[PDB]
């Protein structure tokens, strides 16, 4: 009942498990919500619906983090510019383009089982969950399977390095792995203008905006936005969301019995681990929205698990339900912005999640106590997730590699 003293680029607020509550004192008292340090963040889903539907009036220039300026790739643009890079990566994630990596993704889905599957044991996010969407976007982007761990702790240490509570270190850590992946990223220039291939990384970097090269820094970034929204995005639906599924073994239950309840568990595991907690938009002008005064140039924050715990819209979002249906989450946001690779993630998460109830049937929690979250502001979920399991068969091993 009293008003939550937070600061919302706090990466803690996210981690110790009060966001829910907090969020719900916030759409039911004060819908856009400033928080100590005066931050606005829209925290109905009708209000972040409004903020997406008009980009002319909420603009994504000003950066999507609270604290950085913006930066030059397509997800810190208004359209037309932003459609234009849109224009440049579309034909690789189209839907028949990622429904042709069903195999493939399977594959490497059941090499992770394969690995750990003998043992009865492994940890769900560091053997499963984190692996497998960097390696799909790793194939894309045609990483070598030996350099995926590189760049997955680059990645980690860019995202993790998001909070207003982390030291000067992590900070450095921050700036010194970005300057590890913009020397990476310049490698890739000189090779792929030479030898140009068919991965996402050669596109973009012999692609074309206004007339001229993608700058060596605009490249930079979008591989980087690629490479990121691939790999610290599924890893968390995966993990969070087979951790309901395994503290609600009706439902885990329901779906070893019948693989076509499937798609909805999916849409639920979405909307209740929202990995991306939010995202910014710049005010263009003075106005009064949902109950608050904003003023131009200033900041407010998309909060989709906030969102997607809407009473008014869900009715009962409290309930992890694998039945919720419809089910009309943000998870992936909305408009103009609308998530690039969700359709690639829903993949992902049928894929992997088929062969985990398949192979692991009867896997629980190792323990039951709380399962850690990454203290971060930005994209967050499971840190680690130990789990149990009757040792199974290898499906490639064994049956000729
Ligand atoms: C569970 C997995 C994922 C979640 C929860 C997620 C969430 C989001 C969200 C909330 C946005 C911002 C939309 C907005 O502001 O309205 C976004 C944008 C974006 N995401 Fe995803 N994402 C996921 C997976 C992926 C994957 C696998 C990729 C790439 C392979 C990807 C690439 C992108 C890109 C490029 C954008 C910028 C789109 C644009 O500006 O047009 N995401 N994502
Ligand atoms: C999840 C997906 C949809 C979005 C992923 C967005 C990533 C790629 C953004 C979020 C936060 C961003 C960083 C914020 C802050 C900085 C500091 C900046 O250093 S500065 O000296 O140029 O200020 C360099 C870019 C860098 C590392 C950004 C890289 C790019 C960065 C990781």
């Amino acid at each position: 009942l009293t008003r939550p003293d937070v600061d919302l680029v706090n990466g803690m607020f996210y981690a110790d498990g009060g966001a829910r509550e907090a969020y719900r004192w916030m759409r039911a008292n004060e819908p856009v919500f400033r928080d100590r340090n005066g931050l606005a963040a829209a925290t109905t889903y009708q209000a972040v619906l409004d903020a997406e539907r008009n980009p002319e009036l909420f603009s994504s220039t000003g950066g999507i983090r609270p604290d950085q300026p913006g930066m030059p790739y397509m997800i810190d643009m208004d359209d037309p510019q932003h459609l234009l890079r849109r224009k440049l990566v579309n034909a690789g994630f189209t839907r028949k383009r990622v429904m042709d990596k069903v195999d493939s993704i399977g594959r490497l889905c059941d090499t992770l089982i394969d690995a750990v599957c003998e043992r009865g044991e492994c940890d769900f996010v560091r053997d499963i969950a984190a692996p497998l969407p960097m390696a799909v976007i790793g194939d894309m982007l045609g990483v070598l399977p030996t350099e995926r761990d590189m760049l997955l702790k680059w990645s980690d240490d860019l995202v993790c390095g998001l909070s207003s509570h982390v030291d000067e270190a992590a900070i450095q850590k921050l700036m010194d792995t970005f300057a590890a992946y913009t020397e990476f990223t310049k490698d890739v220039i000189t090779k792929r203008r030479a030898e140009p291939t068919d991965d996402l990384f050669s596109v973009l970097v012999n692609s074309e905006v206004e007339g001229q090269r993608m700058s060596d820094d605009e490249i930079v970034f979008e591989t980087l936005l690629i490479l990121i929204g691939g790999d610290e995005t599924t890893r968390h639906t995966l993990s969070g969301g087979t951790e309901q599924l395994l503290r609600h073994r009706d439902q885990w239950d329901a779906l070893v019995a019948d693989v076509d309840l499937l798609p909805g568990a999916i849409e639920e595991m979405l909307r209740w681990t929202s990995p991306v907690k939010n995202m910014c938009r710049t005010l263009t002008a003075d106005t009064v929205f949902h109950g608050t005064e904003l003023r131009a140039g200033e900041k407010i924050m998309l909060m989709f698990e906030s969102a997607n715990f809407d009473e008014s819209v869900f009715g009962d979002p409290d309930n992890f339900r694998i039945d919720r249906n419809p089910n009309s989450h943000v998870a992936f946001g909305f408009g103009t912005h609308f998530c690039l690779g969700n359709q690639l993630a829903r993949l992902e998460l049928r894929l992997m999640t088929e062969r985990v109830l398949r192979r692991l049937p009867d896997l629980r929690l190792a323990d039951d106590a709380p399962v850690p979250l990454r203290p971060a502001n930005f994209v967050s979920g499971p840190e680690s997730m130990p789990v149990v399991f009757t040792p199974s068969a290898p499906v490639l091993a064994h049956h000729h590699h």
